[PDB]
């Protein structure tokens, strides 16, 4: 059945629930970003209305063949009267079109939601600075101090100076990125870019890129993998194997390749710095771990909580287990203790 962190108290409000079939009392069925694990259970059979950032809108309607009239976009940074309540949509700083929602309940209580999200300090300047949040649902992905990453410019730096001097110091390289869903766009953007090509990908691939509103992007990106010198293929095939045979498709155009694979954290974070990380390579195959994130660290999601001070916090991720649940309530109440709300 739904689960509690999914609900909005005082409201007929849903958030990320689609998978449960129809939610008894849910009159809104909000959705905060297109992944997989979110958007689950709908399709072009859904008659309820579906309520989402403008992006999300265009991949419910072309990817998903969601019907218009149940798709209802929302401008960001905009108050909105949704089934008389005010709600505004926040910038997640997570995926192309992903946000937080901002419930005004009618008896005083303010909640926000974070969807999925990478904390930023410029958040502490949006329509949150205005008023207080009582009830906080929290995207506890990272929520312990282990995780540590790099800025996101940091990564980029590191991938974009990589793939210039290798291509530069042998012409004939391929350079080839892993994807399985929307989100770090930069990473393959940033490379194509810098060795002055566009990005060559599936039709299917390219298709979700022109649901997503980024500018120029006709200059940018193309099904022509002929032409192009940064291609993209599924994460699956982002290993040896999956590689040599790509090459063989080139047909002797390439000699090498040298493939990224954003992954989230993985444990080499605990010891090695941005600067340090090395390959994987067998013969003129290499292969990039970078640890490219689209959610909080540790001490980016502390630093959030301990500006916003709400009342109350409801974790969404890792609720599965009372060992997880528990570690997490744990820094809670230190962070609330530590900046004295
Ligand atoms: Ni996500």
């Amino acid at each position: 059945t739904c689960p509690f962190y999914k609900k909005i108290p005082g409201t007929g409000f849903t958030v990320d629930a689609f998978q449960y079939g129809v939610v008894e009392g849910c009159t809104a069925y909000f959705l905060t970003h297109f992944h997989s694990d979110h958007y689950a259970g709908l399709s072009k059979h859904f008659t309820f209305p579906v309520y989402c950032s403008e992006i999300t809108g265009n991949l419910l309607k072309n990817k998903l063949h969601v019907q218009e009239q149940y798709i209802h976009p929302l401008p960001l940074d905009t108050e909105c009267i949704v089934n008389g309540v005010k709600v505004v949509l926040l910038d997640a700083n997570h995926c192309p079109g992903a946000v937080m929602i901002l419930f005004y309940l009618p008896n005083g209580t303010v909640i926000l939601h974070t969807g999925d999200f990478r904390a930023d300090p410029s958040m502490e300047r949006s329509l949150l600075a205005d008023q207080k949040v009582h009830m906080l649902y929290l995207d506890t992905t990272y929520c312990s101090p282990e995780y540590t990453f790099p800025s996101q410019q940091e990564v980029i730096r590191f991938a974009i100076n990589t793939a210039f001097e290798a291509v530069t110091l042998n012409p004939h390289a391929l350079v080839v990125c892993g994807t399985y869903s929307i989100g770090k766009e930069k990473v393959f953007l940033a490379i194509a870019d810098v060795l002055g090509s566009k990005v060559g990908m599936s039709q299917e691939k390219y298709k979700t890129l022109q649901c997503l509103n980024i500018p120029e992007i006709n200059s940018l990106i193309t099904t022509d993998m002929c032409s192009s010198l940064v291609h993209l293929l599924p994460m699956m095939q982002i290993n040896f194997k999956g590689l040599q045979s790509h090459l063989k498709k080139c047909g002797g155009k390439y000699n090498q390749i040298l493939a990224f694979r954003p992954t989230g954290w993985t444990h080499s974070n605990k010891f090695t710095r941005i600067a340090d990380v090395i390959p994987q390579t067998k013969g003129n195959i290499s292969i990039y771990g970078i640890p490219y994130s689209e959610h909080s660290s540790y001490l980016e999601m502390k630093r959030f909580v301990q500006w916003l001070k709400p009342q109350k916090i409801i974790p969404t991720v890792n609720v599965g287990t009372w060992k997880s649940r528990s570690t997490m309530e744990k820094y809670f109440r230190e962070w609330k203790l530590e900046a004295g709300y």
